[PDB]
């Protein structure tokens, strides 16, 4: 249900995204826009993320989406997250689509970056968090 | 599954109230519970990789921590409302994470994760429970 971004927008990011190339976008969402220090994503909730038989969505999936769009806002090939501070104002319901925006605090020196992430369902702010992303010039395991 | 026997109080599912429907293959499996306490294991799988080098997306560690935190309270209707996490090192495909959670309606839960002897994750998660499903307020 991408009535939230054009097919163009979406293939345009794919061609630009260096981070998490292999991530399962069905669980963490899809990146829908990116720019310097900035990224926008959407998470469509699915029955694979429920906590119960009432449609309640396990909160970690919201975090996963935030984790993904935070890294997309920096867009480095080799990065990880090292810390986070999140608020979950209300849980998602199966059928909801979450809209995330991420803004990286300006810093063209350090490899350690703070990213502010915010999540909405329609007009309601559901989630707010800061995520610390660090990057390296080579892959971490090497 | 050598971290806990098939029955070996792995028949914790008999006692488990929280997250009855959660995908255990993505959030791990609870292997021990008690008042204000829970222990779980996360076996990393190809389904959680961020790249083709075996790097594990960090949120799956959070998912595990999220689950075990809630299992430490073990209420039928609960949700998490806030967290503060540190990820000291990323996991690699093939590692198994061992998590332990200690609870200090709103509760703060200390979660710690190890791979072998090395502490990889630490975090505080706030769990809130209700007499009724949140969706009914």
């Amino acid at each position: 249900l991408e009535e939230y971004a054009s097919a163009e927008d979406i293939s345009r990011v794919r061609a630009e995204l260096l981070t998490c190339p292999e991530l399962n976008t069905s669980l963490a969402g899809t990146i829908i826009e990116i720019d310097k220090n900035y990224a926008k994503s959407i998470l469509i909730t699915t029955s694979e993320m429920v906590a119960d038989d009432q449609g309640l969505i396990f909160d970690a999936f919201i975090f996963a989406a935030a984790n993904y769009v935070a890294q997309a806002s920096i867009n480095k090939e080799f990065s990880v997250i090292i810390g986070s501070k999140c608020f979950f104002y209300a849980p998602l319901k199966l059928g909801d689509v979450l809209e995330l925006e991420a803004h990286a605090l300006f810093d063209e020196t350090s490899k350690k970056r703070d990213v502010k992430v915010v999540g909405h369902v329609k007009e309601i702010k559901m989630f707010e968090g800061t995520i610390q992303v660090v990057s390296t010039d080579e892959h971490i395991f090497k």
